């Protein structure tokens, strides 16, 4: 339409005039702010057989001060795009402005709490607020479009523009047209795709003003209750998606822009381990092949890698981890069985062009399989091949089921197995059986076992098939050649020739068989062996794979290995592999180029042998080095009191006055004389402090206060030095009403009420018109008994400077309003010479907030990817306390002793300096009159990985420097 690089028809996208199935994974650059590790993820995604990544940009992190766009350093999108290009991964850009994403504000900066207009509407005050952000981020995206030689192929305007309320005329075509035009005016010419939250046809082609180019929708059919990870409720597997597609957008490729790849988890939830169990390998093979049954041509998994809600970037209901239960874990490992299962499907799609040109039919409980206990969805092609997606009719069934197939083929209709036996579907599994499947001119008439990959090499063709344990399978090939078993036993392998075919039966075994039919070799694997195979693209013109184009797909090799194979290239007489290892690994290479005489693994020449069938073999030894981690309790811990506000000498004369008589918040008008909403004064993040001055009559008895921080927030209150009490917090409370008893006061004396409030983040704004992102933080009501409300004059602070935030490197959300944070003491090399020697393990003996500093050295070996974790102990029921840990100035843990569940906090290399000095700053807030302390504080590691990753450069880590704007 505006360019010829990315086009489409009813069946699929075309990239440079060639059909491609887009298999994508969601990855948010702001949740892993280390550019070398961004390349790591992209390479792990490419190794799944995927060709695409989808990303959000978080407006709240890049325009913290209105009118100042800052996507630099750790927030630079450009190295992220270069990493995607280097890995050979196309991009779906989703800059918002609204993203939801379990992020603070759903992407919106807290200054949108002062916008006189409905958020996500055609109100001029909202639209004007978005212009600076979109014109920047969309210009940066424009520069990296595929039209300019970059990786970006699709653009999403808005996010799930689906639900409206409260006087908005939803859907507003003027609003969506405006959002689309902002992107176009910045230079975006690639297609626009939306992501309707349900299949509701919103903004579909043909709806006129506000219509996108390709209609997309989302689906989370298993929901977000990770507490019952084995429960698959009846009727939750979608069945009508293709029907809906043909009613809502028949002229565009069927697209699911967010399909479930995991789940979020709230404060106090079951943990992301439970989420990984619910959305495990069984979920993937059943639910993802089900999406294939609808002829999905654009499929994006939310999330593929989740990362970390570091520096308060997350929404209030979520905690620091955003592991998501996804295929790549928070610490970047690919140990989960769901990664390996996903790789099998991803590699199937990469090499099966007939999948896109076939004609999908409706699901059937008879006609294809000989029992109604199975359902079969046919995708019928003629010369280009057919596909048959098999599953249990009751999709949750764990039963083992025997069956036979009746499949049409170019050689006639056939009942399978022809040579005896039955097929088996064991429990929560699904299969894509194929007919007339093209392997570079050799026709596979049928195969019951599933295709992992195939390639044409100079010496012949190779096909890799797999089945689960206990399965009997069968295939037939259009040929007059006979079959020979060239590796493994002939036991269990049966065969027969007809006048123009050969038929082969086999039982799945843990030992590989290789059969040969003419110039076709066929690997017959069990699923668990297939998990260990990889299909890197073979570069001959450099070291980089390139994108998944037809030539570069065709020119790939097959590698059996272990943990990971990243890349492969041919240079002279050398075949080079880059790979990672977590155990001693037997490496095999199938389809070695005829010119190669030497094998290199991670730059090192490696002995190989060649077997009778031309397969190269080598061993890579794994010998983990000594990982020597310092004992965090034995460090030279220095303490400073980070609540000096409750000392009677404290002078708050430089604090901002909370003296606005009118709020600028349209959602909730004031119920106090002046606004005590933090965002009215530009404070949107971290701990908030309020100070209320009054002169006592002497007859004051109680002080009531409604505080609001979001779900699981807490607050504590003091009258001068006297602790009044705390709200210790519950996930179920986003606000709380407390009445505290005052001590006897002296008539005529001045007192100051100090209130500390945990801002858990700003709410999302999922429903258009509800304006829930405007939900204020701070003090909603107060009453000093027998005194008018105007008797208290309030001061407040959050992060120093508010929207004129101090730390341009670490961004606008990283630090809150504690004294120690305002002073910059959380950064490397604080002025702690003359501070007291005390540890968070000793802690506090009364209510309050302590600040702790220590350094430690790491000297971990080069060439190893070693995941490190901060651990906070909770082996027995604790007193209520709250902790933040800053690592070299970056907040990478937020902890609530009484709510949880996170005790283990991954911190990536780059934030940590693996061969240098590191700084921990810990805040301990005891919401208890007896005080509190840490049970234990420990640095740990998991399996070291012998890695191909280059050196991880440390991100910028500005050291402590005195701040003139501070209140001292
Ligand atoms: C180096 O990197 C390697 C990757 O390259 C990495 O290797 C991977 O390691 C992970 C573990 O970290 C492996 O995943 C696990 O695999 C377990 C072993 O079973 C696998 O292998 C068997 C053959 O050797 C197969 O027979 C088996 O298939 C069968 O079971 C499948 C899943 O249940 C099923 O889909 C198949 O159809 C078939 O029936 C399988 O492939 C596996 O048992 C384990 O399963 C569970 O764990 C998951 C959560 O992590 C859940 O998603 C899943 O539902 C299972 O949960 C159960 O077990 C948990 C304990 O681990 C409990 O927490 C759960 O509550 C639940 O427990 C119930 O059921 C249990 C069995 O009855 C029992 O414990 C209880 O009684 C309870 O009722 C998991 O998927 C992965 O396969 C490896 N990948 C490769 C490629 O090898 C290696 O670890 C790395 N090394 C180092 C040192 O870091
Ligand atoms: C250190 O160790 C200690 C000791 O082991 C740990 O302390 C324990 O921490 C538990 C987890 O925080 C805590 O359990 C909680 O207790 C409260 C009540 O006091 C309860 O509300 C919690 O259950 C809900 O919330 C969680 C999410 O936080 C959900 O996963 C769960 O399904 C429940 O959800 C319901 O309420 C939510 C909000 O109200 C809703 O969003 C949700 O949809 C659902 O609502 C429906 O049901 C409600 C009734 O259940 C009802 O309001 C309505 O009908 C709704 O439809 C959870 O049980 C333990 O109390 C605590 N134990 C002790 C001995 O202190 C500590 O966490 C550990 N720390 C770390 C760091 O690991
Ligand atoms: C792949 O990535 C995922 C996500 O990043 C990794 O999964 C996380 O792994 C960590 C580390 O194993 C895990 O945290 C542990 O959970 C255990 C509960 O299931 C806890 O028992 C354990 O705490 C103990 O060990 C710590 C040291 O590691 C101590 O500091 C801590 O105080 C606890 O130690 C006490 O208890 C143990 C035994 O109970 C005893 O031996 C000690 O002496 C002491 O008394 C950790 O909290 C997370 O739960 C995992 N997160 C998720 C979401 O799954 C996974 O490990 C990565 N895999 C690889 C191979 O890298
Ligand atoms: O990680 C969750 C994911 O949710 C997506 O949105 C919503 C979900 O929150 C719910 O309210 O409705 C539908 C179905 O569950 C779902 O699309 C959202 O687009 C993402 O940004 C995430 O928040
Ligand atoms: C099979 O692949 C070959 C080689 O790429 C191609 O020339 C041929 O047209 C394909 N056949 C069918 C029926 O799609
Ligand atoms: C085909 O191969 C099978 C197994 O090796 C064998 O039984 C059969 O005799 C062969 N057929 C011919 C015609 O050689
Ligand atoms: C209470 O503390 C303030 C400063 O926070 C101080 O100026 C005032 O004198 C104190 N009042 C009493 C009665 O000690
Ligand atoms: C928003 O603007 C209207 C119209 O000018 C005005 O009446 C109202 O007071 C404003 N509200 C806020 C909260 O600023
Ligand atoms: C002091 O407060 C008490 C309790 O509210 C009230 O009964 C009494 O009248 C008050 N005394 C004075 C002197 O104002
Ligand atoms: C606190 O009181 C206010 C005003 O009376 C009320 O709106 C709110 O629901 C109360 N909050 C809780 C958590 O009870
Ligand atoms: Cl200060």
């Amino acid at each position: 339409l505006l360019q010829k690089y990315v086009t489409w028809d009813d069946k699929s996208l075309f990239i440079n005039g060639e059909r491609i199935m887009i298999f994508s994974g969601e990855f948010h650059p702001f949740r892993l702010p280390v550019k070398e590790l961004q390349l790591d993820i992209f390479q792990k995604v490419k190794a799944l057989g995927f060709n695409c990544v989808s990303f959000y940009v978080d407006w709240a992190l890049v325009e913290g001060k209105p009118g100042e766009y800052r996507a630099d350093g750790i927030f630079d999108l450009e190295p992220f795009f270069d990493a995607a290009s280097e890995a050979g991964i196309y991009l779906l850009a989703r800059p918002g402005p609204y993203i939801n994403a379990e992020s603070s504000g759903g992407g919106f900066p807290g200054w949108l709490q002062r916008v006189n207009g409905t958020l996500r509407s055609s109100d001029k005050a909202y639209l004007d607020a978005t212009d600076n952000y979109v014109s920047h981020v969309a210009a940066t995206i424009a520069k990296y479009q595929i039209t300019n030689g970059g990786p970006i192929i699709l653009y999403q305007p808005e996010n799930e523009y689906t639900s409206g309320c409260c006087g908005v005329e939803f859907p507003d075509p003027v609003y969506m047209q405006y959002v689309e035009d902002q992107a176009r005016n910045a230079g975006v010419v690639i297609p626009l795709i939306n992501n309707d939250a349900s299949a509701s046809g919103n903004n579909a082609p043909g709806t006129g003003k506000g219509a996108v180019d390709i209609y997309g929708h989302d689906s989370y059919p298993l929901g977000f209750d990770c507490a019952n990870p084995t429960v698959w409720p009846s009727g939750d597997l979608p069945t009508n998606f293709r029907t809906l597609h043909l009613e809502q957008s028949p002229t565009t490729p069927y697209a699911i822009v967010q399909f479930q790849g995991g789940s979020y988890d709230p404060w106090g939830g079951p943990g992301f381990a439970a989420c990984s169990e619910l959305l495990n390998n069984e979920f993937e093979r059943v639910f993802y092949k089900n999406d294939f049954s609808f002829q999905i041509a654009i499929m994006n998994l939310y999330m593929i890698f989740g990362g970390t809600n570091w520096g308060n970037l997350g929404y209030p209901n979520g905690y620091t981890s955003y592991d998501y239960g996804s295929a790549v874990t928070e610490s970047r490992n690919i140990t989960r069985e769901k990664y390996s299962e996903l790789k099998l499907l991803g590699n199937f799609a990469k090499v099966s062009p007939g999948y896109l040109t076939a004609s999908p039919g409706n699901l059937t409980t008879s006609g294809y399989a000989d029992t109604t206990d199975l359902t079969v969805t046919p995708l019928l092609g003629n010369s280009t091949g057919s596909f048959f997606v098999v599953r249990h009719s009751d999709y949750s069934s764990e039963e083992s089921t025997s069956y036979k197939l009746r499949l049409p083929t170019s050689a006639g209709s056939v009942t399978i197995p022809q040579l005896g036996g039955t097929l088996t579907l064991n429990g929560r599994d699904s299969k894509i059986h194929v007919t007339d499947y093209n392997v570079s001119g050799t026709n596979i008439i049928y195969s019951t076992a599933e295709v992992f990959t195939w390639k044409k090499f100079a010496d012949g063709k190779v096909l890799v098939l797999y089945g689960g344990a206990g399965e009997h399978h069968e295939l037939a090939i259009s040929t007059k050649s006979n079959v020979t078993v060239i590796e493994g036993s002939e036991s269990g392998i049966s065969s027969k020739q007809t006048s123009s075919s050969v038929v082969v039966g086999w039982d799945v075994s843990t030992t590989r068989r290789i059969i040969q039919v003419g110039d076709l070799k066929i690997l017959l694997l069990d699923r668990n062996s297939a998990y260990n195979y990889w299909v890197p693209q073979l570069a001959t013109d450099g070291t980089s794979p390139g994108f998944s184009t037809p030539e570069k797909v065709a020119s790939s090799i097959i590698v059996k290995a272990g943990y990971l194979v990243r890349t492969a290239y041919l240079k002279g007489s050398g075949l080079y592999l880059t790979a990672d290892f977590n155990a001693t690994t037997s490496v095999e290479v199938i389809g070695v180029p005829s010119t190669a005489k030497n094998l290199f693994i991670n730059g090192d020449k490696t002995s190989h042998t060649v077997d009778k069938n031309g397969i190269w073999s080598a061993t890579v030894d794994y010998n983990a080095p000594d990982i020597s981690l310092p004992s965090l309790k034995d460090l030279d811990w220095k303490y400073v009191d980070t609540l000096p506000e409750i000392q009677s000498s404290y002078d708050d004369s430089l604090w901002p006055a909370a003296d606005l008589k009118q709020t600028k918040n349209t959602l909730r008008s004031l119920t106090t004389p002046t606004s005590l909403y933090s965002s009215d004064y530009g404070f949107h993040t971290g701990y908030l402090l309020y100070r209320g001055h009054f002169t006592a009559t002497g007859n004051e008895s109680t002080f009531a206060i409604d505080t609001q921080g979001g779900s699981a927030f807490g607050s504590s209150v003091w009258l001068n030095g006297t602790y009044l009490g705390s709200w210790t917090g519950l996930y179920a409370n986003s606000d709380y009403n407390a009445t505290y008893n005052l001590p006897q006061l002296q008539a005529g004396k001045t007192y100051v009420i100090t209130v500390v409030i945990d801002n858990m983040g700003l709410e999302e704004n999922w429903t258009v018109g509800e304006d829930l992102m405007k939900t204020p933080r701070g003090i909603l009501n107060f009453l000093l008994a027998g005194r008018p409300s105007s008797a208290i004059s309030w001061k407040l602070t959050g992060n120093l400077g508010g929207e004129d935030y101090e730390d341009k490197v670490r961004g606008p959300l990283n630090e809150g309003g504690l004294y120690a944070e305002r002073q910059g003491f959380h950064q490397p090399e604080p002025p702690s010479q003359n501070w007291k020697s005390s540890s968070p393990l000793e802690g506090l003996s009364e209510a309050g907030i302590g600040f702790y500093s220590a350094s430690f050295d790491l000297d971990l070996p080069k060439g190893w990817d070693v995941p490190l974790f901060l651990n906070i102990g909770n082996s027995t029921t604790p007193s209520p306390y709250r902790v933040q840990v800053y690592v070299n100035g970056y907040q990478y843990a937020k902890y609530i002793s009484n709510i949880g569940p996170q005790t283990s906090f991954p911190v990536p290399e780059g934030i940590l300096n693996y061969r240098g000095t590191n700084w921990l700053a810990v805040t301990l807030w005891a919401l208890d009159s007896a005080g509190g302390k840490l049970e234990s504080l420990e640095l740990s590691y998991t399996t070291p990985v012998l890695t191909a990753l280059g050196e991880v450069e440390s991100v910028d880590q500005p050291k402590y420097k005195k701040r003139k704007g501070a209140y001292h």
